[PDB]
Order: structure tokens, then sequence, then C-alpha cells
């Protein structure tokens, strides 16, 4: 079967795969309400993964927000603690993600784009007030349904306030320059870079900076934003120091026929300097999102999120203990 849940849920279809692991749509037995169930097959075998899972449970259990994917249940172990391998999390089931929507024959008007961006930023304002950087925002991590309701998901990369830049890789289309040309101060401005990229992706329905490798990535950014001012720098320095004085291409020539306000907002997000970028809070006060802006319906998260548990260097078994403790804690609060 490979999905041995109880009689509380009824599996419908298998939707697909995270890197680890499996997501099936289901139906709660008593309410008939549709949920999504993620099985994590060997959740405690690999220290790095177990750490991700623990991290992601804590952040989701901390957040209550219409624009951030949510945990509805975590299933108890149905076997002894020693034998417990696979963890099942019940989450909000959405109908698609934003990647499928952008890259489809269906039409995508500015009204869609405007509404999708508003929800994204409303979600991030809450996160960032909790002092949680998402770090991996992309359209496939933005879940969506028929009535354009949007939810941010996948917090496995999230961080408070090692990794290596491998060359031949095309997986950094939404990564902020500070994570590339490694500056020593990483803040929540990181997500607003990715938002800019995502935003722009919707306006053209095609990737803004689709780099094929590490270098092609920095080239593509430079081709639009120009060279970063000397001050905005400091081995890696050399590659850029000697490259003809590049000027920023205006966003109007990048997107011909686009909306004046949309670009004003976009231009406040895609900027090398992390401090130069708008915050999510401020972005919501932009004319572009004026239709939707409601001060009394765009809350912060309090208290903020402690990352103590993450810093601590834990064994494989001690992370299993902590994850199990999150499951027991989850049920204690509800029941
Ligand atoms: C029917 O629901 C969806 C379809 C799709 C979708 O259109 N595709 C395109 C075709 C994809 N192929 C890869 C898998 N193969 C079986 C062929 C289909 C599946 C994803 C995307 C998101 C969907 N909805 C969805 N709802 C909830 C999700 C989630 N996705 N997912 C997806 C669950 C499938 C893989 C990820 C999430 C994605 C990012 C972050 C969080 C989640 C998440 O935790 N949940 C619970």
């Amino acid at each position: 079967v490979t999905f041995d849940v109880g009689d509380e849920y009824e599996i419908i279809e298998t939707i697909g795969n995270g890197a680890y692991g499996v997501v099936s749509s289901a139906r709660r037995r008593l309410t008939g309400q549709q949920v999504a169930i993620k099985k994590i097959p060997n959740a405690f075998d690999v220290v790095t993964n177990a750490k991700r899972t623990l991290r992601e449970l804590k952040i989701l259990k901390h957040f209550k927000h219409d624009n951030i994917i949510a945990i509805k249940d975590i299933l108890r172990p149905t076997v002894p603690y020693g034998e417990f391998k696979s963890v099942y999390v019940v989450l909000d089931l959405m109908e698609s993600d934003l990647h499928q929507i952008i890259h489809s024959s269906q039409p995508l008007t500015l009204e869609h784009v405007r509404y999708f961006l508003y929800q994204l930023l409303r979600g991030l304002k809450y996160m960032h007030s909790a002092q949680v950087i998402h770090r991996d925002l992309k359209p496939s991590n933005l879940l969506v349904n028929e009535n354009c309701e949007l939810k941010i998901g996948d917090f496995g990369m999230a961080r408070g306030l090692q990794y290596f830049m491998t060359e031949y890789v095309a997986t950094r289309w939404y990564r902020a320059p500070e994570l590339m040309l490694s500056l020593h101060e990483y803040t929540q401005a990181i997500d607003l870079w990715s938002v800019g990229c995502i935003f722009g992706e919707m306006l053209a329905r095609r990737q803004l900076f689709p780099g094929k490798n590490y270098v092609h990535q920095l080239q593509l950014i430079m081709m639009v934003l120009g060279t970063p001012s000397p001050a905005v720098i400091q081995r890696v320095r050399a590659y850029i120091q000697s490259l003809p004085p590049r000027q920023p291409v205006p966003w109007e020539t990048v997107y011909p026929g686009a909306d004046r306000q949309a670009l004003s907002l976009l231009g406040r997000m895609l900027r090398f300097e992390p401090s130069a970028r708008i915050s999510a809070a401020a972005a919501l006060r932009h004319p572009f999102l004026a239709k939707y802006h409601d001060p009394d319906d765009e809350p912060d998260c309090a208290p903020p999120f402690d990352f103590a548990f993450d810093r601590e260097a834990l064994t494989r078994e001690r992370i299993k203990e902590a994850i199990v403790a999150e499951i027991e804690d989850f049920h204690a609060r509800r029941e």
C-alpha cells in the first residue's frame, strides 16, 4: 500500500513528489473535507533531512495565515518508538502551483498578477515580522487554486539571522545576489529579490534570469541591472572588477507595453543592494496593490520564531526525539 494511514482519511490520487517525499490528496472521513497528505518515507535515517523536517514542522506549527500553507494534522506513530520510520503530515490541498499557471496556454491578465503578488507579499510581511527568511521562493513553491487564492509552501530552506556555489547548475534563477557573490549580511530582503523575479515572470510568462550555470547567472543579472557600484562589492571580486562599465537597462525596455505602476514596484525589488530593496510591508503600500491594500487585514506574527533548536548540533536520534515531541505537542494543544 505504501500509505498506511488510519481510517480517519481516505486517499484519492497521488499528486506527485517533493525531493523527499510523497504527496497524495485525501479526504477526511467524517467531514468529507479534502486534505493533502505528505508521507516522509525514512524520515530519521539521514541527519540533514531529519533536521529539515524538524525545522519545517516548527515553522508551520508557528504560523496561522491564509497565505501560508498549514498543518491540519500530524499522524501519531502506530508502532513502537524504535520502529517508527515514516512520518505523515496532513496539509492544505491546493489545485496547482504558480509555475503551472504562468507556463500554460490559459490567459494571464494583470488582474491575476496583481492579486497573486498581493497575497505573496501579505504572506511575507507576516513571515518577516516573525524574523523568518524563506530563502527558496519560486513559482512551484507558491500554491494556487481556481479562485486565485495563493499559499506559500516549502520551508525546508528557511533561516533566521555549509553551502557552496557549484558551477554547472541551473537552479538559482530566483537567488538574490547576496547569496551568489557571498556578502556577509543576509536579511529578509533576500525574499524580495525572488519576489521581483517571480513578479516579472508573470508579466512576461517567462523566466527573467534563466541562467544555465553559475557564471551565466551573474551575466544575465548584469545585462539588465548593469555593474554593481564599487561600494556594492567589498578571488570572486576579480571576475567583475574588470568588466566594461555597464549601465542599467530600464524596465520599460525590458517589458514593452507593461503597466507603469507594476514596473515602478518591480524596480523597487530587483536591486543589488539589499538595503535598497523595499520591504514587504512597504511594498503593500504601493499604488499597484491599492485595490487590495487593507491595513487591518495584513497582520504581523508575534512572538517571533526562535532558531535555537537549529543552531544546536544534534545527533540523528536526538532529532528523531524532537520530531516525535512535535507530534505529541501538536496533539496536546488541540485535544
Ligand atoms: C493537484 O494539486 C496540485 C497539482 C500540481 C500540479 O499541477 N503539478 C503538475 C504536474 C506534476 N507532475 C509531477 C508528479 N507526477 C505524478 C506527474 C505530475 C504534479 C504537480 C501542483 C500542485 C498541486 N497542489 C498542491 N497542493 C498541496 C501541496 C502541493 N501541491 N505541493 C506539491 C505536491 C505535489 C508535489 C509538490 C507542494 C508544493 C510545494 C510546497 C508545498 C506543497 C505541499 O506541501 N502541498 C501539500
